[PDB]
């Protein structure tokens, strides 16, 4: 896994964040002007794989989001997540986008 | 606020799901063929308003999220939070979209 790897900086990132649940990187290629990558160290699948069990630790990582996002992006930021093929999802491994640095397009998808 | 008021049915809304704790319902304005918002029925403006104290509330919410997504829409979704002006948040109370139903657009915000 791609993402675990360069959680544990087997694959190098430009790090943004890290602490003992958490690693936060930039997206190398973004679609904003800022545009983080916010990964538990966890291994995790995607969304799919939340459970009542695991709940409040997501809940602890969305909060930890959020922290990165109002530093990050004062003036507004927004958070994604990709669940399957549908979405786009990439790497099977639970990771929330934060965007921001403009005012960002709502266009048809 | 509009969503306090449609999470208590004062405004109509079409209804996907609702429980003691949210409220889920179709977007009017859609960006994709599957749209829906979901909602903590409690005020809580938006993601920066998360502390650690409701952490775990905002994760049984996202859960709760994604087992709307995982049923609706088999093939995939993605989840997308806004968090002020930069992001377009037009109503402050937190809202969850769930986007759906086509292989969804990755572009240049
Ligand atoms: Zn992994
Ligand atoms: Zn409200």
């Amino acid at each position: 896994c791609i993402f675990c790897k360069i959680a544990q900086k087997q694959i190098p990132s430009t790090i943004v964040y890290e602490d003992d649940e958490i690693f936060a990187f930039k997206d190398i290629n973004p679609i904003a002007p800022i545009h983080i990558l916010v990964i538990p160290k966890q291994h995790i699948a995607s969304l799919n794989e939340i459970t009542e069990e695991n709940e409040a630790f997501i809940g602890k990582v969305l909060y930890k989001v959020s922290l990165i996002g109002k530093k990050e992006c004062p003036e507004g930021y927004r958070v994604v997540n990709n669940i399957g093929e549908d979405a786009g999802q990439t790497v099977k491994h639970i990771h929330f986008h934060i965007l921001g640095g403009k005012k960002l397009a709502w266009d048809k998808l």
